[PDB]
């Protein structure tokens, strides 16, 4: 089950309208309080007018709406279940504007919801674009609208939340499909649950930012339940999903052909591990005691070319273990991994001890010192985040987390780690004065301007519980070493939530839950539009356009020449990301030093060190003097 973010509005005075309503299934059957009566569009003798079908409500008075619920027919029949849909809010009953929520509701008889930022309105319109099985009907047993306690208009210059993307599953794991710009999401064997899985099946869901369509597909060809996996985009552009519910499986996702291909089994069964792409395109992983057993699981490396997993026993997991009260089950989880120079992988945390992992021979591990600062040694930060915002200067920003996986207080701790050559103890300092809000289970993404967007989480880690939630996201600005609070959202994003940077420079944040009958399952996501896509007036700014690219596939050290429609001041490459359980080892940013060829023509060189410029798919972004970024041009980097 799920839940609305506000309280139900009294449906007494209400006035309802429908496009079609067969006698006996009146428009008002939907707001009568009886779950055995339902509105139903024309059918049979009145014909079967196919969808879309519209349900409009005049609440008579103005209410601070923040959500709605739709209850399907409970008589045992499937006819009328809504699939694709949109939710509009109006003040006048003519001008509906943009949809506050849209997506696709799962095919079943459970109550569906649409939760979105509070917006005062008098009318509510639920459009049923499609029917869960392709039939011509729309039948709503009970429909409700919700209101928040009060309305506070967003503050100017602090970004905006919305719209809401309704999903058929709980996106506990996601990635951007680089060749198509689609958001791939997956839950487990069930749409809202992982517990009690027979293995070999994964429900996936996609969202196309261009078209706004939510489409789900069931994957069984890789015989893999991809819940709690390791995720890495290899040197060949394929996404490498490892272990989880099916602890030894490896599933590969090819963006080009939009298909899943079976991969070789890992040497050691794992779950909740972290995998990181190396400078040569291979994939390194270590830890992961959530599944496949609880014992010392050392590093191993996957080769895209030979399609093999090779064990690296001497790349010891031991030195990176936290002091979790639940022991090894949690202590080797979600390592903060970063692919670096000469096949090395840097482990920044969550453990206090940081280390260097080597992939030559049978592997090796070398101590890199402790995450610290003048404020002292930093404690184990399980489920804290790590983001490489300037790979060129080996800059990593770390923050949040707690001593233990759960029943542990979050910290406001934040550090700036500065990598050098593999083997040398990197420099670390405190980041400003830490986070505004202590949080764990939160998520982050590096933005085009190098700033890091931090959102969601709770003050105290309690999986599946929406307590002590932080609704105010923060953004760190490296040039000022300052954190800035942004406009708050209304949906709790804790355990099992994700965040990804979209090709358009906006943030996709969603999920949380995945606990079956719990009321904390969030089958949605929202879009955050940073202040950089707005001008002084609060309007959407004109974005520079990348009119030409000399090539879209470049070797490390190679050069690219572009043409824009206006003069650009800054440019940056951002590696496509994947996300789950606060881990994202794929995203990273590269600040570009531009050469002005004149006439709005520019050139730049991709870093020759593939350890900085990891192979795979990247996003090219250009910014004008105003700071407004263009949409991204996809560049494939190869070694
Ligand atoms: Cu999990
Ligand atoms: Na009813």
């Amino acid at each position: 089950a799920s839940a609305p973010i506000g309280s139900a509005i009294s449906r007494n005075n209400w006035a309802v309208t429908c496009d079609s309503a067969q006698s006996g299934n009146e428009c008002n059957k939907a707001i009568d309080g009886n779950k055995d009566t339902f509105w139903h569009t024309f059918y049979g003798a009145n014909g079967d007018p196919k969808p879309p079908h519209t349900y409009t409500i005049d609440m008579k008075t103005t209410q601070n709406v923040n959500g709605l619920s739709m209850l399907p027919r409970q008589d045992g029949n499937q006819n009328g279940w809504i699939g694709r849909h949109e939710v509009y809010l109006s003040s006048d009953g003519t001008n509906w504007g943009s949809p506050v929520a849209s997506g696709s509701w799962f095919a079943d008889s459970t109550t569906k919801y649409s939760n979105f930022e509070t917006r005062p309105a008098r009318y509510v319109r639920l459009v049923a674009i499609t029917e869960a099985n392709g039939q011509p009907w729309t039948s709503i047993a009970e429909i409700n609208v919700f209101q928040a306690s009060s309305y506070t208009a967003p503050q100017p210059g602090l970004g905006r939340w919305g719209p809401t993307i309704d999903l058929p599953i709980v996106p506990a794991a996601a990635a951007i499909e680089p060749t198509s710009g689609r958001v791939l999401m997956w839950s487990s064997y069930r749409n809202d649950a992982f517990g009690g899985s027979p293995g070999g099946i994964t429900l996936t869901s996609s969202w196309d930012p261009s078209t706004g369509i939510v489409s789900d597909r069931t994957v069984t060809v890789t015989k893999h339940d991809m819940f709690c996996p390791g995720i890495s985009m290899d040197g060949n552009g394929q996404i490498v999903v490892t272990g989880g519910n099916d602890a030894k499986k490896t599933s590969l996702y090819d963006s080009s052909s939009d298909s899943w291909i079976p991969g070789p089994d890992m040497q050691v069964a794992r779950g909740y591990q972290s995998s990181a792409t190396m400078s040569d395109g291979r994939v390194f992983t270590i830890g992961g005691s959530f599944s496949g057993g609880v014992f010392e699981k050392n590093g191993e490396v996957y080769s895209p070319s030979s399609k093999t997993w090779t064990s690296l026993p001497n790349a010891k997991v031991n030195p990176m273990l936290t002091a979790d009260k639940q022991g090894l089950y949690r202590s080797d989880n979600h390592a903060w991994l970063f692919g670096w120079k000469k096949g090395s992988v840097f482990q920044a945390g969550p453990s206090t001890a940081m280390n260097w992992y080597y992939t030559s021979g049978s592997g090796d591990v070398k101590s890199a010192g402790k995450r610290q600062s003048n404020r002292g040694v930093a404690p184990d930060a399980m489920c804290g985040n790590a983001v490489m915002y300037d790979a060129v200067k080996g800059k990593i920003l770390t923050f949040g987390g707690s001593p233990d996986y759960q029943d542990s207080d979050a910290t406001t701790n934040a550090h700036i780690i500065t990598l050098g050559e593999p083997g040398t103890s990197p420099n670390t300092v405190f980041a400003s004065n830490g986070l505004y809000f202590a949080r764990t289970f939160h998520t982050s993404v590096v933005l085009p301007d190098g700033s890091t967007f931090i959102t969601g989480g709770q003050r105290r880690g309690i999986p599946f519980e929406d307590s002590t939630p932080v609704f105010t996201p923060e953004i760190y600005v490296p040039e000022q070493d300052t954190f800035y609070k942004q406009n708050p959202n209304s949906i709790v994003r804790v355990y099992h939530s994700i965040s990804l940077l979209l090709p358009d420079g906006r943030v996709f944040n969603g999920g949380g839950g995945l606990c079956g009958d719990c009321t904390t399952n969030h089958f949605d996501a929202q879009i955050f539009t940073p202040n950089y896509l707005y001008n002084s007036n609060g309007n959407l700014a004109t974005r520079p356009k990348i009119t030409r690219t000399s090539t879209q596939s470049v070797k490390v050290g190679g050069r690219i020449t572009i043409s824009t429609d206006s003069s650009i001041s800054k440019a940056s490459l951002i590696r496509y990301g994947t996300a789950t359980h606060t881990v994202n080892t794929d995203q990273r940013r590269i600040p570009l030093t531009l050469t002005n060829n004149g006439g709005n023509s520019y050139s730049f060189q991709v870093p020759s060190d593939s350890g900085v410029a990891l192979p795979g798919y990247w996003m090219l972004f250009v910014m004008n003097s105003a700071g407004v970024p263009s949409v991204a041009s996809t560049i494939r980097v190869t070694q």
